[PDB]
């Protein structure tokens, strides 16, 4: 068996190896790099996302989100407060403030350090959610808005043609922003682009063993857990490093730097934080292999998760029995 130990392995395809994305997750996958949750892909030096950034600032956040946490400094849970809209250069001006800069540090682990001691003494906030692409779309490999999409991956597994569509996101972030513990919804996988500003920090849990960290969620958010048998669908518990070691939880950790990539396989818990300001994209997706794990994948019902449009044929087709209790969720 591939990488045993579950590491997060880091790849340097070629340009040759960059043009077939179907192709170059099966080879990753062929060399274990699923076993541990999330890998690197650093793209071939030739390529390139856009020709500039200098453009950007006039993009609209309608809804940016102040992260209020309540807790302890390793335990901690995060609601999200609206905010005004604003655009992209008002964004990064108040994201360089005094009031929610980057503190001097001496290193990535010095930062990691401040954060975990820090973070739930602040509010920064996140501009999450955003539709739309910075990829030119003459930019022919890895770019995300032009995938083959999770509704055509199923008819061609399952035979089964479905309703929904599948596009990206921006994610506009500062110190301290936080994604807190979770999976992709039908534990589908994502795929992350960095493509300006300060790195953004990853925690993963291996997919075998996903349950461990379930388990002690319920322990450490008891309250949550009685209201809901799928609560980290919520996307709001926080858990620091320190406390998963402390609980024999299974995990790693790295850091993504801009014009990086990221790959979540599915049923790969995550957690992380923004250095500081940055902007990144990312998109669902599916491979064959993903099926079995939509299959499977937990649901909430209470309420709280709700979600996109297309996750609805999802659970129609792969998850008849749970249908209804979940459609009643999203009513
Ligand atoms: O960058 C973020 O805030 C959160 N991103 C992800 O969870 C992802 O790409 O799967
Ligand atoms: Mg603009
Ligand atoms: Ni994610
Ligand atoms: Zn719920």
């Amino acid at each position: 068996a591939q990488n045993p130990n579950c590491n997060i392995m880091i790849f340097h395809p070629t340009k040759e190896e960059f043009n077939d994305f179907d192709k170059y997750i099966a080879y990753m996958e062929s060399q274990g790099a699923h076993r541990a949750g999330l890998a690197k892909i650093i793209p071939p030096k030739e390529w390139k996302a856009r020709e500039t950034y200098d453009n950007i600032s006039e993009i609209l956040i309608a809804t940016p989100l102040q992260q209020v946490a309540s807790g302890r400094a390793g335990v901690f849970t995060q609601y999200h407060k609206k905010k005004k809209a604003m655009t992209v250069g008002e964004y990064r001006h108040l994201a360089n403030s005094k009031k929610y800069q980057t503190p001097p540090h001496q290193n990535f682990e010095d930062l990691e350090r401040k954060y975990w001691k820090n973070r739930i003494y602040n509010s920064p906030i996140y501009g999450a959610d955003i539709s739309g692409s910075l990829f030119d779309e003459n930019t022919k490999q890895w770019n995300l808005g032009h995938l083959g999409t999770i509704q055509d991956l199923l008819e061609k597994e399952c035979g089964v043609v479905i309703e929904g569509v599948n596009t990206p996101y921006l994610y506009f972030g500062m110190w301290k922003t936080t994604f807190a513990w979770h999976t992709e919804d039908m534990d589908l996988y994502s795929i992350n682009y960095l493509h300006l500003g300060e790195p953004k920090t990853w925690y993963v849990v291996p997919p075998e063993h996903g349950q461990r960290l379930e388990r002690l969620a319920r322990e450490l958010f008891p309250g949550s857990s009685r209201g809901c048998g799928a609560f980290l669908r919520h996307k709001v518990a926080l858990i620091s490093p320190t406390v998963l070691k402390e609980n024999g939880i299974p995990f790693n950790r790295i850091t993504q730097e801009a014009g990086e990539f990221m790959v979540t396989f599915p049923y790969g818990y995550h957690a992380g934080f923004n250095h500081g300001f940055n902007c990144a994209e990312a998109i669902n997706f599916a491979t064959p292999r993903w099926i079995d794990y939509g299959k499977m994948a937990s649901q909430c019902s209470c309420g709280e998760a709700r979600v996109t449009f297309s996750m609805d044929a999802f659970v129609r087709i792969l998850q008849p029995e749970r249908y209804d209790l979940w459609k009643r969720g999203q009513d």
